[PDB]
C-alpha cells in the first residue's frame, strides 16, 4: 500500500463513520471513482463539522485556504493548514478529474453562516441553504459520476443534492433543535401554526405532522423527478446513485414509523440497505 492510498483510506474511514448510508452506496463504485468520492466527502465533512460540532472558523479558514492552494497550484507540494491527508487525496483527485472549486467555496460560505444562525423567513431561503450545503456537493461529484458533464447532468446532481438535504433536515428536527437551530421557515412555521420548542415538549400533533408532510411532499416529488433523469449519470453510477437516493429517501418512512420523533435520530438498518440494494440490482 502506497502512502497516497493511506490518505484515501483515511477519507474512507471518515465517510464510513459519518454516513453509513452513502458509504454503503458509493463503495460499490469502481476504485478510481470511490476514491474520489471518499476524498470529496471527507473534505465536505471537515467543513460541515468544523462548524456544526467544533464551531471553529479558524479551521474553516485553514481548509478554505488549503483548497484555494490546490486550485491555484494543482501540481506543487503544499503544507496544508487543516488536515494533510484529506487535502493530499483531494489534490490527487484534482490532478485527474475536473473539480468545481467554486462549489466547495459555496459550501464554505454556507457553513460559515451557520455560525451566527438566523432562521429563514421563507422556504426560498431554506431552499437556497439546501443548495449551498448539498446541491453544490452534487455539482462537485458530477464529473466523477458522469461522462457528460453537461448542464443537464449538473442540474440533476444538484437537485438530487438539494432533495437529499431536505430529507436530512426532515430527520434532524430534534437534533437541530437541541443545537438551537430550526430550518423550517417562519413563514411556513406560522402558516401551520406550529412551534418547535412546544412540539419538542408535549410531542407531535397534527399541525406539525402536516407541516412535516408538506416538506416531505416536496422532497419526494423532486426525488421522483431525478430518478426519471438518472441516466444522465454513468451506467455504473446509475444503480449506485439510485441506491444512495432510495437508501436515503427511506428515512422518511422511518421518521413516520417512529411517529415523527423529536428525540431520536431514526436510521435505516444495514439489513434494509441490503434489501433495497436487492430491489434495485434486479432492475440492473
Ligand atoms: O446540513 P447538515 O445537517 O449539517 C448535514 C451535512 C451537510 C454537509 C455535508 C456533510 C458531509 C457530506 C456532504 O456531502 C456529501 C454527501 C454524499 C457524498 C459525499 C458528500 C455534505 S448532516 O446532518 O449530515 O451533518
Ligand atoms: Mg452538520
Ligand atoms: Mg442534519
Amino acid at each position: 500500500m502506497t502512502m497516497m492510498d493511506m490518505n484515501f483510506k483515511y477519507c474512507h474511514k471518515i465517510m464510513k463513520k459519518h454516513s453509513k448510508s452513502f458509504s454503503y452506496a458509493f463503495d460499490l463504485l469502481p476504485e478510481d471513482q470511490r476514491k474520489a468520492v471518499w476524498a470529496i466527502y471527507a473534505v465536505c465533512r471537515k467543513i460541515d463539522d468544523s462548524i456544526d460540532v467544533y464551531g471553529d472558523i479558524q479551521f474553516l479558514n485553514q481548509i478554505k485556504e488549503d483548497i484555494q492552494s490546490i486550485e491555484k497550484y494543482p501540481y506543487e507540494y503544499h503544507h496544508f493548514q487543516s488536515d494533510r491527508r484529506i487535502m493530499m487525496a483531494l489534490q490527487h483527485v484534482a490532478q485527474h478529474k475536473n473539480i468545481a472549486f467554486q462549489s466547495f467555496y459555496n459550501l464554505i460560505d454556507t457553513v460559515y453562516k451557520d455560525q451566527h444562525f438566523t432562521m429563514f423567513e421563507t422556504d426560498a431561503e431554506l431552499f437556497g441553504y439546501c443548495y449551498g450545503v448539498a446541491g453544490t456537493v452534487g455539482e462537485v461529484l458530477t464529473p466523477i459520476l458522469s461522462d457528460h458533464e453537461t448542464h443537464q447532468t449538473y442540474d440533476v446532481a444538484r437537485r438530487l443534492g438539494e432533495s437529499l438535504q431536505l430529507i436530512n433536515i426532515l430527520r434532524d428536527v430534534g437534533e437541530d433543535f437541541e443545537n438551537e437551530r430550526i430550518y423550517f421557515s417562519k413563514q411556513r412555521l406560522k402558516q401551520y401554526e406550529v412551534d418547535i420548542a412546544e412540539v419538542y415538549q408535549n410531542g407531535v400533533n397534527n399541525h406539525y405532522i402536516d407541516l412535516w408532510e408538506y416538506y416531505a411532499a416536496i422532497a419526494e416529488k423532486d426525488f421522483r423527478d431525478v430518478m426519471d433523469q438518472i441516466k444522465v449519470f454513468s451506467i455504473e453510477a446509475q444503480p449506485i446513485i439510485e441506491l444512495a437516493a432510495r437508501i436515503y429517501i427511506e428515512i422518511l418512512d422511518e421518521v413516520r414509523q417512529a411517529n415523527y420523533t423529536l428525540h431520536e435520530r431514526v436510521f435505516v438498518e444495514k439489513r434494509k440497505k441490503a434489501k433495497l440494494f436487492h430491489e434495485i440490482n434486479s432492475k440492473y
